[PDB]
């Protein structure tokens, strides 16, 4: 029964998952000055030419768009990674207002939204085995910002009519997610977690440098999807993001001078 509001949201998620108070937590702010530069990071390597998206889901706490991850079809690779990772999903994160939603900041700054892209390391055969492990994930983070309009994120905006309520989909063939990345693949990273239950601390954090800009009117149709299912009190999907999370004994790490 996790969710976003104020008997149910970040501040209560320990209870049920006590490791919201472990030791690599995510998101977290990202102190530029204090961030190293790492000169050898291997070159990071994203393949998507061969990705399959498949379908488009309402699960209640944000939209999934979901790819054939049954073969290295859509890959990340390189930058901190050993071995390869397949694309399995991406979703966002946003606000109810645009100086707010991205679950990272970058000098407590915070962005309108983040864009969550997800691999897993194919030494672990499933996704399921990945999360078990402490260098199980991959995750690609975008910050959304509100200026111009994104071209190849509106075939996502113009679905999200048919995926209103908790549990709907939708076909959601030939996408292609080359289309919601910066120009720059300049990063930062750290070890962490997922940023919802079960809060799981097997990912290694890739978070770009370069935003993506958004419009106003594709940010403000996410506001209109629901957290309820069908038939429910209408619960707008805003908000959906946790705050930053105490860095411990982690060490940031930047891909560029
Ligand atoms: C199952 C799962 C996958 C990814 C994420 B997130 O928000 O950390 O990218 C949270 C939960
Ligand atoms: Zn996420």
């Amino acid at each position: 029964h996790w969710g976003y509001g104020k008997h149910n949201g970040p501040e209560h998620w320990h209870k049920d998952f006590p490791i919201a108070k472990g030791e690599r937590q995510s998101p977290v702010d990202i102190d530029t000055h204090t961030a190293k530069y790492d000169p050898s990071l291997k070159p990071l390597s994203v393949s998507y030419d061969q990705a399959t998206s498949l379908r488009i889901l309402n699960n209640g706490h944000a939209f999934n768009v979901e790819f054939d991850d049954s073969q290295d079809k859509a890959v990340l690779k390189g930058g901190p990674l050993d071995g390869t990772y397949r694309l399995i999903q991406f979703h966002f994160h946003w606000g109810s207002l645009d100086g707010q939603g991205s679950e990272h900041t970058v000098d407590k700054k915070k962005y309108a939204a983040e864009l969550h892209l997800v691999h897993w390391n194919t030494k672990y055969g499933d996704f399921g085995k990945a999360v078990q492990q402490p260098d199980g994930l991959a995750v690609l983070g975008i910050f959304l910002k509100v200026g111009s309009a994104k071209p190849g994120l509106q075939k996502v905006v113009d679905v999200l009519d048919s995926i209103k309520t908790k549990g709907k989909s939708a076909d959601f063939t030939n996408f292609d997610p080359r289309g919601l990345l910066p120009e720059s693949l300049d990063y930062w990273t750290y070890p962490g977690s997922l940023t919802t239950p079960p809060l799981l601390e097997c990912v290694t954090w890739i978070v770009l440098k370069e935003p993506i800009s958004v419009s106003s009117e594709q940010v403000l149709k996410f506001r209109k999807l629901n957290f309820n299912g069908e038939g429910e009190p209408e619960e707008l999907m805003v908000d959906n993001w946790r705050p930053a999370q105490p860095l411990k004994n982690r060490q940031i790490k930047a891909s560029f001078k």
